[PDB]
C-alpha cells in the first residue's frame, strides 16, 4: 500500500468525463477538470491538459499520467505551504499519505481550514483529532472516504484500506 493505491481506490478511475460528487467535470484519477458548468470548457481545459483533440476521451495512460502530476502537485503543495509543512513533516509515512489524501480531494485551501484538527496532528494527540476532523462538511458529504482517511490517521495504519 502507498500513496498511488491508496488514492486510486478512493478516487476510481474513468476515461470519459464526468461529474464527481461536487457535479464538477472530471476526468481519469480524480483530475479536477473546471468548476464551471460548461462541459466545453471542460473539453478545452482537456486538451490542453493532454495536449491533443480528446473529444472527452483519453487513454488509461493518460490518465495515469495526469494522476502522477498529480499527486507530485500535491505534495509539492503541501511542502510549500507554511502552516501545512510543518505538520506533514511531524508525521510518520502512513499519516502523510493521509494528508496527500486530503490534499489532492480538496485543494491546499481546504486543507488549509483544518487548523484546529492539524494541531492536534502535530501534538499527536490522534483520538482527538479524528474526532475533530469529523466534525466538517467533508466528513457529512463524503463519509465513507472520509472515515477511511481518518482511520487512518487515527491508527497510523493501511487497515482501513485493506
Ligand atoms: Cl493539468
Ligand atoms: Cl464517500
Amino acid at each position: 500500500m502507498n500513496i498511488f493505491e491508496m488514492l486510486r481506490i478512493d478516487e476510481g478511475l474513468r476515461l470519459k468525463i464526468y461529474k464527481d460528487t461536487e457535479g464538477y467535470y472530471t476526468i481519469g484519477i480524480g483530475h479536477l477538470l473546471t468548476k464551471s458548468p460548461s462541459l466545453n470548457a471542460a473539453k478545452s481545459e482537456l486538451d490542453k491538459a493532454i495536449g491533443r483533440n480528446t473529444n472527452g476521451v483519453i487513454t488509461k495512460d493518460e490518465a495515469e499520467k495526469l494522476f502522477n502530476q498529480d499527486v507530485d502537485a500535491a505534495v509539492r503543495g503541501i511542502l510549500r505551504n507554511a502552516k501545512m509543512k510543518p505538520v506533514y513533516d511531524s508525521m510518520d509515512a502512513v499519516r502523510r499519505a493521509a494528508m496527500i489524501n486530503m490534499v489532492f480531494q480538496m485543494g491546499e485551501t481546504g486543507v488549509a481550514g483544518f487548523t484546529n484538527s492539524m494541531r492536534m496532528m502535530q501534538q499527536k494527540r490522534w483520538d482527538e483529532a479524528a474526532v475533530n476532523l469529523a466534525k466538517s462538511r467533508w466528513y457529512n458529504q463524503t463519509p465513507n472516504r472520509a472515515k477511511r482517511v481518518i482511520t487512518t490517521f487515527r491508527t497510523g495504519t493501511w487497515d482501513a484500506y485493506k
